[PDB]
């Protein structure tokens, strides 16, 4: 019964993770956009002292999201929100019940967070070399069940954690977004269309086909435009190695 | 009934996390040391293809740890193992039952992994300036309940995740182990003894006082000697400015 408010931004893959889980849970919830990278409201540190999107409030009296209540619980960090939503909506089975299959989901999230995410960040925002990102993506692909299905078999929050980043990769590459070189752009586009990455392409299609993705995605072109508002994606800058 | 084998190393804070949780669970389990950084056994990629410690096998036939069975479940990533042990031993209450308090536990783990661990790595392995690490520790300290207790109130896996790193900090500093300069070593020792950090000292004492720590710690001097075997800690080497 307690209210859920998610503070979000269209460009943000971290916020996207939590919208997907809330959709899969069938939750009632409010979203409120925050211009976190160019014009943070003065009240925003009340919902997240770290000044990051996403932010979540839970419970407390019903109030406008720009008038946050001190009585609501303030939850930070997208992966902690994913586990929270699973805990709140057990009947939605957002994690397996088998402990080993649950561990597959948790391991997949850790593999993404510890080895892949930083490579997406460094290639796109610093223009570091693409080969380590492709190696990390092949490792992640290797953890998927080979015959099809999601990270832990049935869909889980592990797939909410990862699809925002993988689904952005393809249209960002096609639009030439990112500080990496022309040569590394060609390399990544060829690699991601090659047989080496067939399995992760199927995974991306399977995740994108679910309503939870459709209903939380602005469209490829529109997401590309939101990403162009990110200050660190300085247009006309490229790094070469 | 299903066997647990943890592949370990004394120097490793990541392995230490999991030993602490297994002790708090009252689990029956085997530990097997692996010289992962200097002389990895050729069978080790059968239990963890990432070639990292810790590694875990679960179930399958009882076999010597250096003869792992392909029938056992292979579990990687220390935080996934922590959540796995909580799932396996629900009566041990390794997480709260209340969803909001569970989320405090998960947020505290994410704060450490996302903002603190990489600063420890920079300072100790690269000798980068200490101020960003002290800032990150002050943030983590701020997430603790100010009047006492563990990260989520009662002890949880969040405290297993973090105490291996905080507990190494003080004796490593006293030994001057790590690539930072004497000047930054003095600065960190003074800061960690000052009233600014009284709350995190109380937290370290409170975690260390539990049997799960005593039974998984070699002693300060012994832990320092094991850390000196870590190539990346470059014993006798320091970077300046
Ligand atoms: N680990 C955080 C990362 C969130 C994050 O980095 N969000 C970006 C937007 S995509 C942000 O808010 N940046 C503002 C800042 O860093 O000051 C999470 O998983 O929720
Ligand atoms: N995210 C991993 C980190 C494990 C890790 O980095 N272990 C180190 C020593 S404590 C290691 O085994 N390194 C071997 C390697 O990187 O190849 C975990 O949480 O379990
Ligand atoms: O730009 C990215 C990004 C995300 C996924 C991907 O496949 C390529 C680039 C990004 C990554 C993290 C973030 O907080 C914001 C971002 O815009
Ligand atoms: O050297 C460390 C370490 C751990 C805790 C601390 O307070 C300072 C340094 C270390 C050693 C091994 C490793 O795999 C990771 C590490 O951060
Ligand atoms: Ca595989």
């Amino acid at each position: 019964t307690k209210q859920i408010t998610l503070y979000t931004a269209t460009f943000s893959p971290y916020a996207h993770r939590v919208r997907i889980a809330l959709e899969e849970a069938g939750a009632e919830y409010t979203t409120y956009d925050v211009d976190i990278l160019r014009n943070m409201p003065d009240w925003f540190p009340l919902v997240n002292p770290l000044k990051k999107i996403p932010a979540m409030t839970f419970g407390g009296p019903e109030v406008p999201p720009d008038q946050p209540s001190p009585e609501s619980a303030k939850i930070a960090e997208s992966l902690a929100m994913l586990e929270f939503i699973a805990d709140l909506f057990p009947d939605a089975k957002l994690l397996p019940t088998d402990p080993v299959l649950r561990a597959r989901a948790r391991t997949f999230m850790a593999l993404y967070e510890n080895y892949v995410n930083g490579q997406f960040r460094d290639v796109w925002f610093l223009g570091t070399p693409a080969d380590p990102l492709l190696q990390a993506l092949e490792m992640l692909q290797g953890a998927l069940p080979p015959d099809g299905g999601f990270a832990a078999g049935e869909w889980s929050i592990a797939d909410a954690a990862v699809i925002p980043f993988l689904a952005r990769m393809f249209p960002y590459l096609e639009a030439g977004l990112g500080l990496y070189s022309k040569e590394d752009g060609v390399k990544m586009r060829k690699a991601m269309a090659s047989e080496r990455f067939a399995r992760i392409r199927q995974y991306v299609r399977d995740c994108r086909a679910r309503p939870s993705f459709a209903n939380t995605w602005a469209g490829d072109a529109e997401q590309v435009e939101a990403a162009k508002t990110v200050p660190m994606l300085r247009v006309g800058e490229h790094h070469h190695h």
